[PDB]
């Protein structure tokens, strides 16, 4: 896989963000997650977290995994970057999304997920607690 640029345009919500690709302004959908919709427990605290991870970073990138690249909403499908961290992964690691939506082909980065999430349950973090 490959990481490409792209910029903000806005934060929406702990698995969304509006980033501009190729020049085209898109939202985007993070593979392997699911955060809390924002009226849910911990829905909030998802969006806050995606939101100054995405809104402090200098280099934002998207990274598209082998397969359908959007979704049947039209939304990018892809891993996103802020500054080199991943945020699919960060946001498992802190127990605010569970792994989710792992579908055959599109699923690369699964295993490092499962990692993260594992370790978030054993400390009991947010979701978990
Ligand atoms: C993450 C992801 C979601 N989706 C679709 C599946 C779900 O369809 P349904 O809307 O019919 O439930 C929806 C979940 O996204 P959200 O969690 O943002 O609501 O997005 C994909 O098709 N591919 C994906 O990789
Ligand atoms: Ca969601």
């Amino acid at each position: 896989l490959h990481k490409e640029p792209a910029t903000l345009i806005k934060a929406i919500d702990g698995d969304t963000v509006k980033l501009m690709y190729k020049g085209q302004p898109m939202t985007f959908r993070l593979l392997l997650v699911d955060t809390p919709e924002f009226n849910e427990k911990y829905g909030p605290e998802a969006s806050a977290f995606t939101k100054k991870m995405v809104e402090n970073a200098k280099k934002i990138e998207v990274e598209f995994d082998k397969g359908q690249r959007t979704d049947k909403y039209g939304r990018g499908l892809a891993y996103i970057y802020a500054d080199g961290k991943g945020v699919n992964e960060a946001l498992v690691r802190q127990g605010l999304a569970k792994v989710a939506y792992v579908y055959k082909g599109n699923n690369t980065h699964e295993q490092l997920l499962r990692k993260a999430e594992a370790q978030a349950k054993k400390e009991k973090l947010n979701i978990w607690s």
